[PDB]
């Protein structure tokens, strides 16, 4: 219950309605802090306590992949509210009239939405504010350290943000209270049905017209991201730190997705393997990516405005990069050859098809991925470019913070350091096919994606 996770948007008049939750981050109805405090409000006016999803148009950006993972959270999710007597209102348009109209129409009191540090999200909120004279709270339900609160500016590297994120720890790092019931707009599968029908021309085949996506590897739905993490901690998390690295072993936490949709809350992920009395090395490289990459993203992209382009990188890297531009590169290929996988590397053709295929790439393999397109073409805004596009078209993950750090550290060095310097490159870190041979049987990894 402590109200540092919350940040007043705007302060206005308040009203005596339903406290409106405005839900995009996280999916999720156990372990949310957004929810929780919005049903606090609830009771302190004696009001009901309500939710809302806003169904934008930019699904038409993505895949059906995504579409069919987050739906069928949501239909799963709005059985769960209702049992708690909390009604689930999903609407379709942009939020800045949707939730406008809404606020209007059935007489909002307290406005609430979680916290997301994206463009998009800024978008919206900006749209929000604009149409409305109710208060207007926001709530870090993602981070287990608020975003605002771990650090107030862009953090460098980990090395500098992993004390600070770690003395809050003891502050912040602390269970969840129960999510009370309240005391007393047409259909879901409609809107996939239409969906999924504007999206099906947009569909990835191989050539034979067969669908690329595989949709057996990943159930969605909070209950089976809560399985997915018991089998982690008691299957895989001892080996977690000597085989994270190996793209040949499904040695990961697979949590991705659903972390993404917010379908399962990192906190409670992290609660639960403090708990685990499992390999101590593997749990601190564990709680390593979970807290210290996860957390460092959301920083990336609350601190950078513009945090998916060149003028992000440290000043080190644009210059190096700069004094680089002009070298010829090896090979230059286009976006389509990129998509199809059909380029003269093996290794990187093969992530590609687990791309395609699962939805989800291996995170070694991703690294290698991301700085070859930066390899292979013409500036380094061009690789930015295809790199956000390829992840965010095909990752299941894809379109988070967790991304746009993620690219940004592969291509343009952020939360790193400067290494050898190479032509087209520059100082940026270079992953080679033979080092990656040395390291895992890429045999294998390429005969597994073919
Ligand atoms: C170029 C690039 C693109 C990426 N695209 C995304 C993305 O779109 N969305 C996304 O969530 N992840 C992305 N990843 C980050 C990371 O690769 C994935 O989080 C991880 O691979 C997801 O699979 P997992 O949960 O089984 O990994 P695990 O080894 O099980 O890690 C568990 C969690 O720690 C976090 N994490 C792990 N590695 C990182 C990391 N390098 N940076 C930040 N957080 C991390 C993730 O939340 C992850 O879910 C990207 C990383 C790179 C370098």
């Amino acid at each position: 219950m402590n109200p540092k996770r919350i940040r007043a948007l705007k302060s206005g008049k308040q009203g005596d309605g339903p406290v409106v939750y405005w839900m995009s981050r996280d999916q999720r109805a156990e372990d949310n802090w957004a929810l929780l405090f919005s049903r606090a409000i609830a009771k302190e006016a004696n009001v009901p306590v309500v939710v809302v999803f806003c169904l934008t148009d930019e699904f038409l950006e993505a895949g059906i992949r995504q579409y069919e993972f987050m739906l069928k959270g949501l239909q799963e999710l709005e059985v769960s509210l209702s049992r708690k007597k909390i009604p689930s209102f999903f609407l379709r348009g942009d939020p800045g009239e949707k939730i406008s109209r809404f606020v209007k129409d059935y007489n909002a009191g307290t406005l609430v939405t979680d916290f997301s540090p994206l463009r998009i999200k800024n978008q919206w909120i900006e749209k929000v504010i604009s149409g409305i004279s109710i208060p207007f709270f926001e709530v870090d339900a993602h981070n287990v350290v608020p975003c605002w609160e771990a650090s107030q500016k862009h953090e460098y590297a980990a090395h500098t943000f992993r004390p600070k994120l770690y003395a809050l720890l003891p502050e912040f790092l602390e269970e969840f209270p129960e999510l009370e019931p309240n005391s007393v707009v047409e259909t879901l599968s409609d809107v996939l049905e239409t969906g999924v029908k504007a999206l099906l021309p947009e569909r990835a085949l191989l050539k034979n017209k067969d669908p690329l996506f595989e949709p057996w590897h990943f159930e969605p739905g909070e209950k089976a991201a809560k399985k997915v993490m018991e089998s982690f901690i008691a299957d895989r998390l001892d080996s977690y730190g000597a085989l994270r690295n190996d793209p040949t072993k499904n040695m990961l936490s697979n949590l991705s997705p659903y972390l993404h949709f917010g379908q399962i809350s990192s906190q409670r992920v992290v609660l639960e393997v403090e708990k685990a009395e499992s390999n101590p090395g593997s749990k601190k490289a564990f709680l390593d990516e979970i807290l210290i990459w996860k957390e460092i993203s959301d920083n990336f992209c609350y601190y950078n405005p513009g945090y998916d382009g060149f003028e992000s990188f440290p000043s080190w890297a644009k210059e190096s990069l700069n004094a680089h531009r002009n070298d010829v590169r090896s090979h230059i290929y286009t976006l389509e050859e990129f998509e199809a996988g059909k380029t003269h590397d093996p290794l990187w053709n093969a992530s590609q098809m687990e791309l395609l295929s699962t939805g989800k790439m291996h995170g070694y393999t991703r690294m290698y991925w991301a700085k070859k397109i930066l390899e292979w073409s013409e500036s380094p805004e061009k690789a930015l470019e295809i790199a956000i596009c390829l992840n965010d078209r095909y990752e299941l993950d894809g379109r988070d913070p967790n991304g746009y750090a993620g690219i940004a550290w592969s291509i343009g060095g952020v939360h790193d350091r400067a290494w050898g310097e190479r032509e087209v490159t520059g100082k940026i870190r270079y992953m080679s096919y033979e080092g990656c041979k040395r390291k895992f049987d890429v045999k294998l990894y390429i005969e597994k994606y073919s």
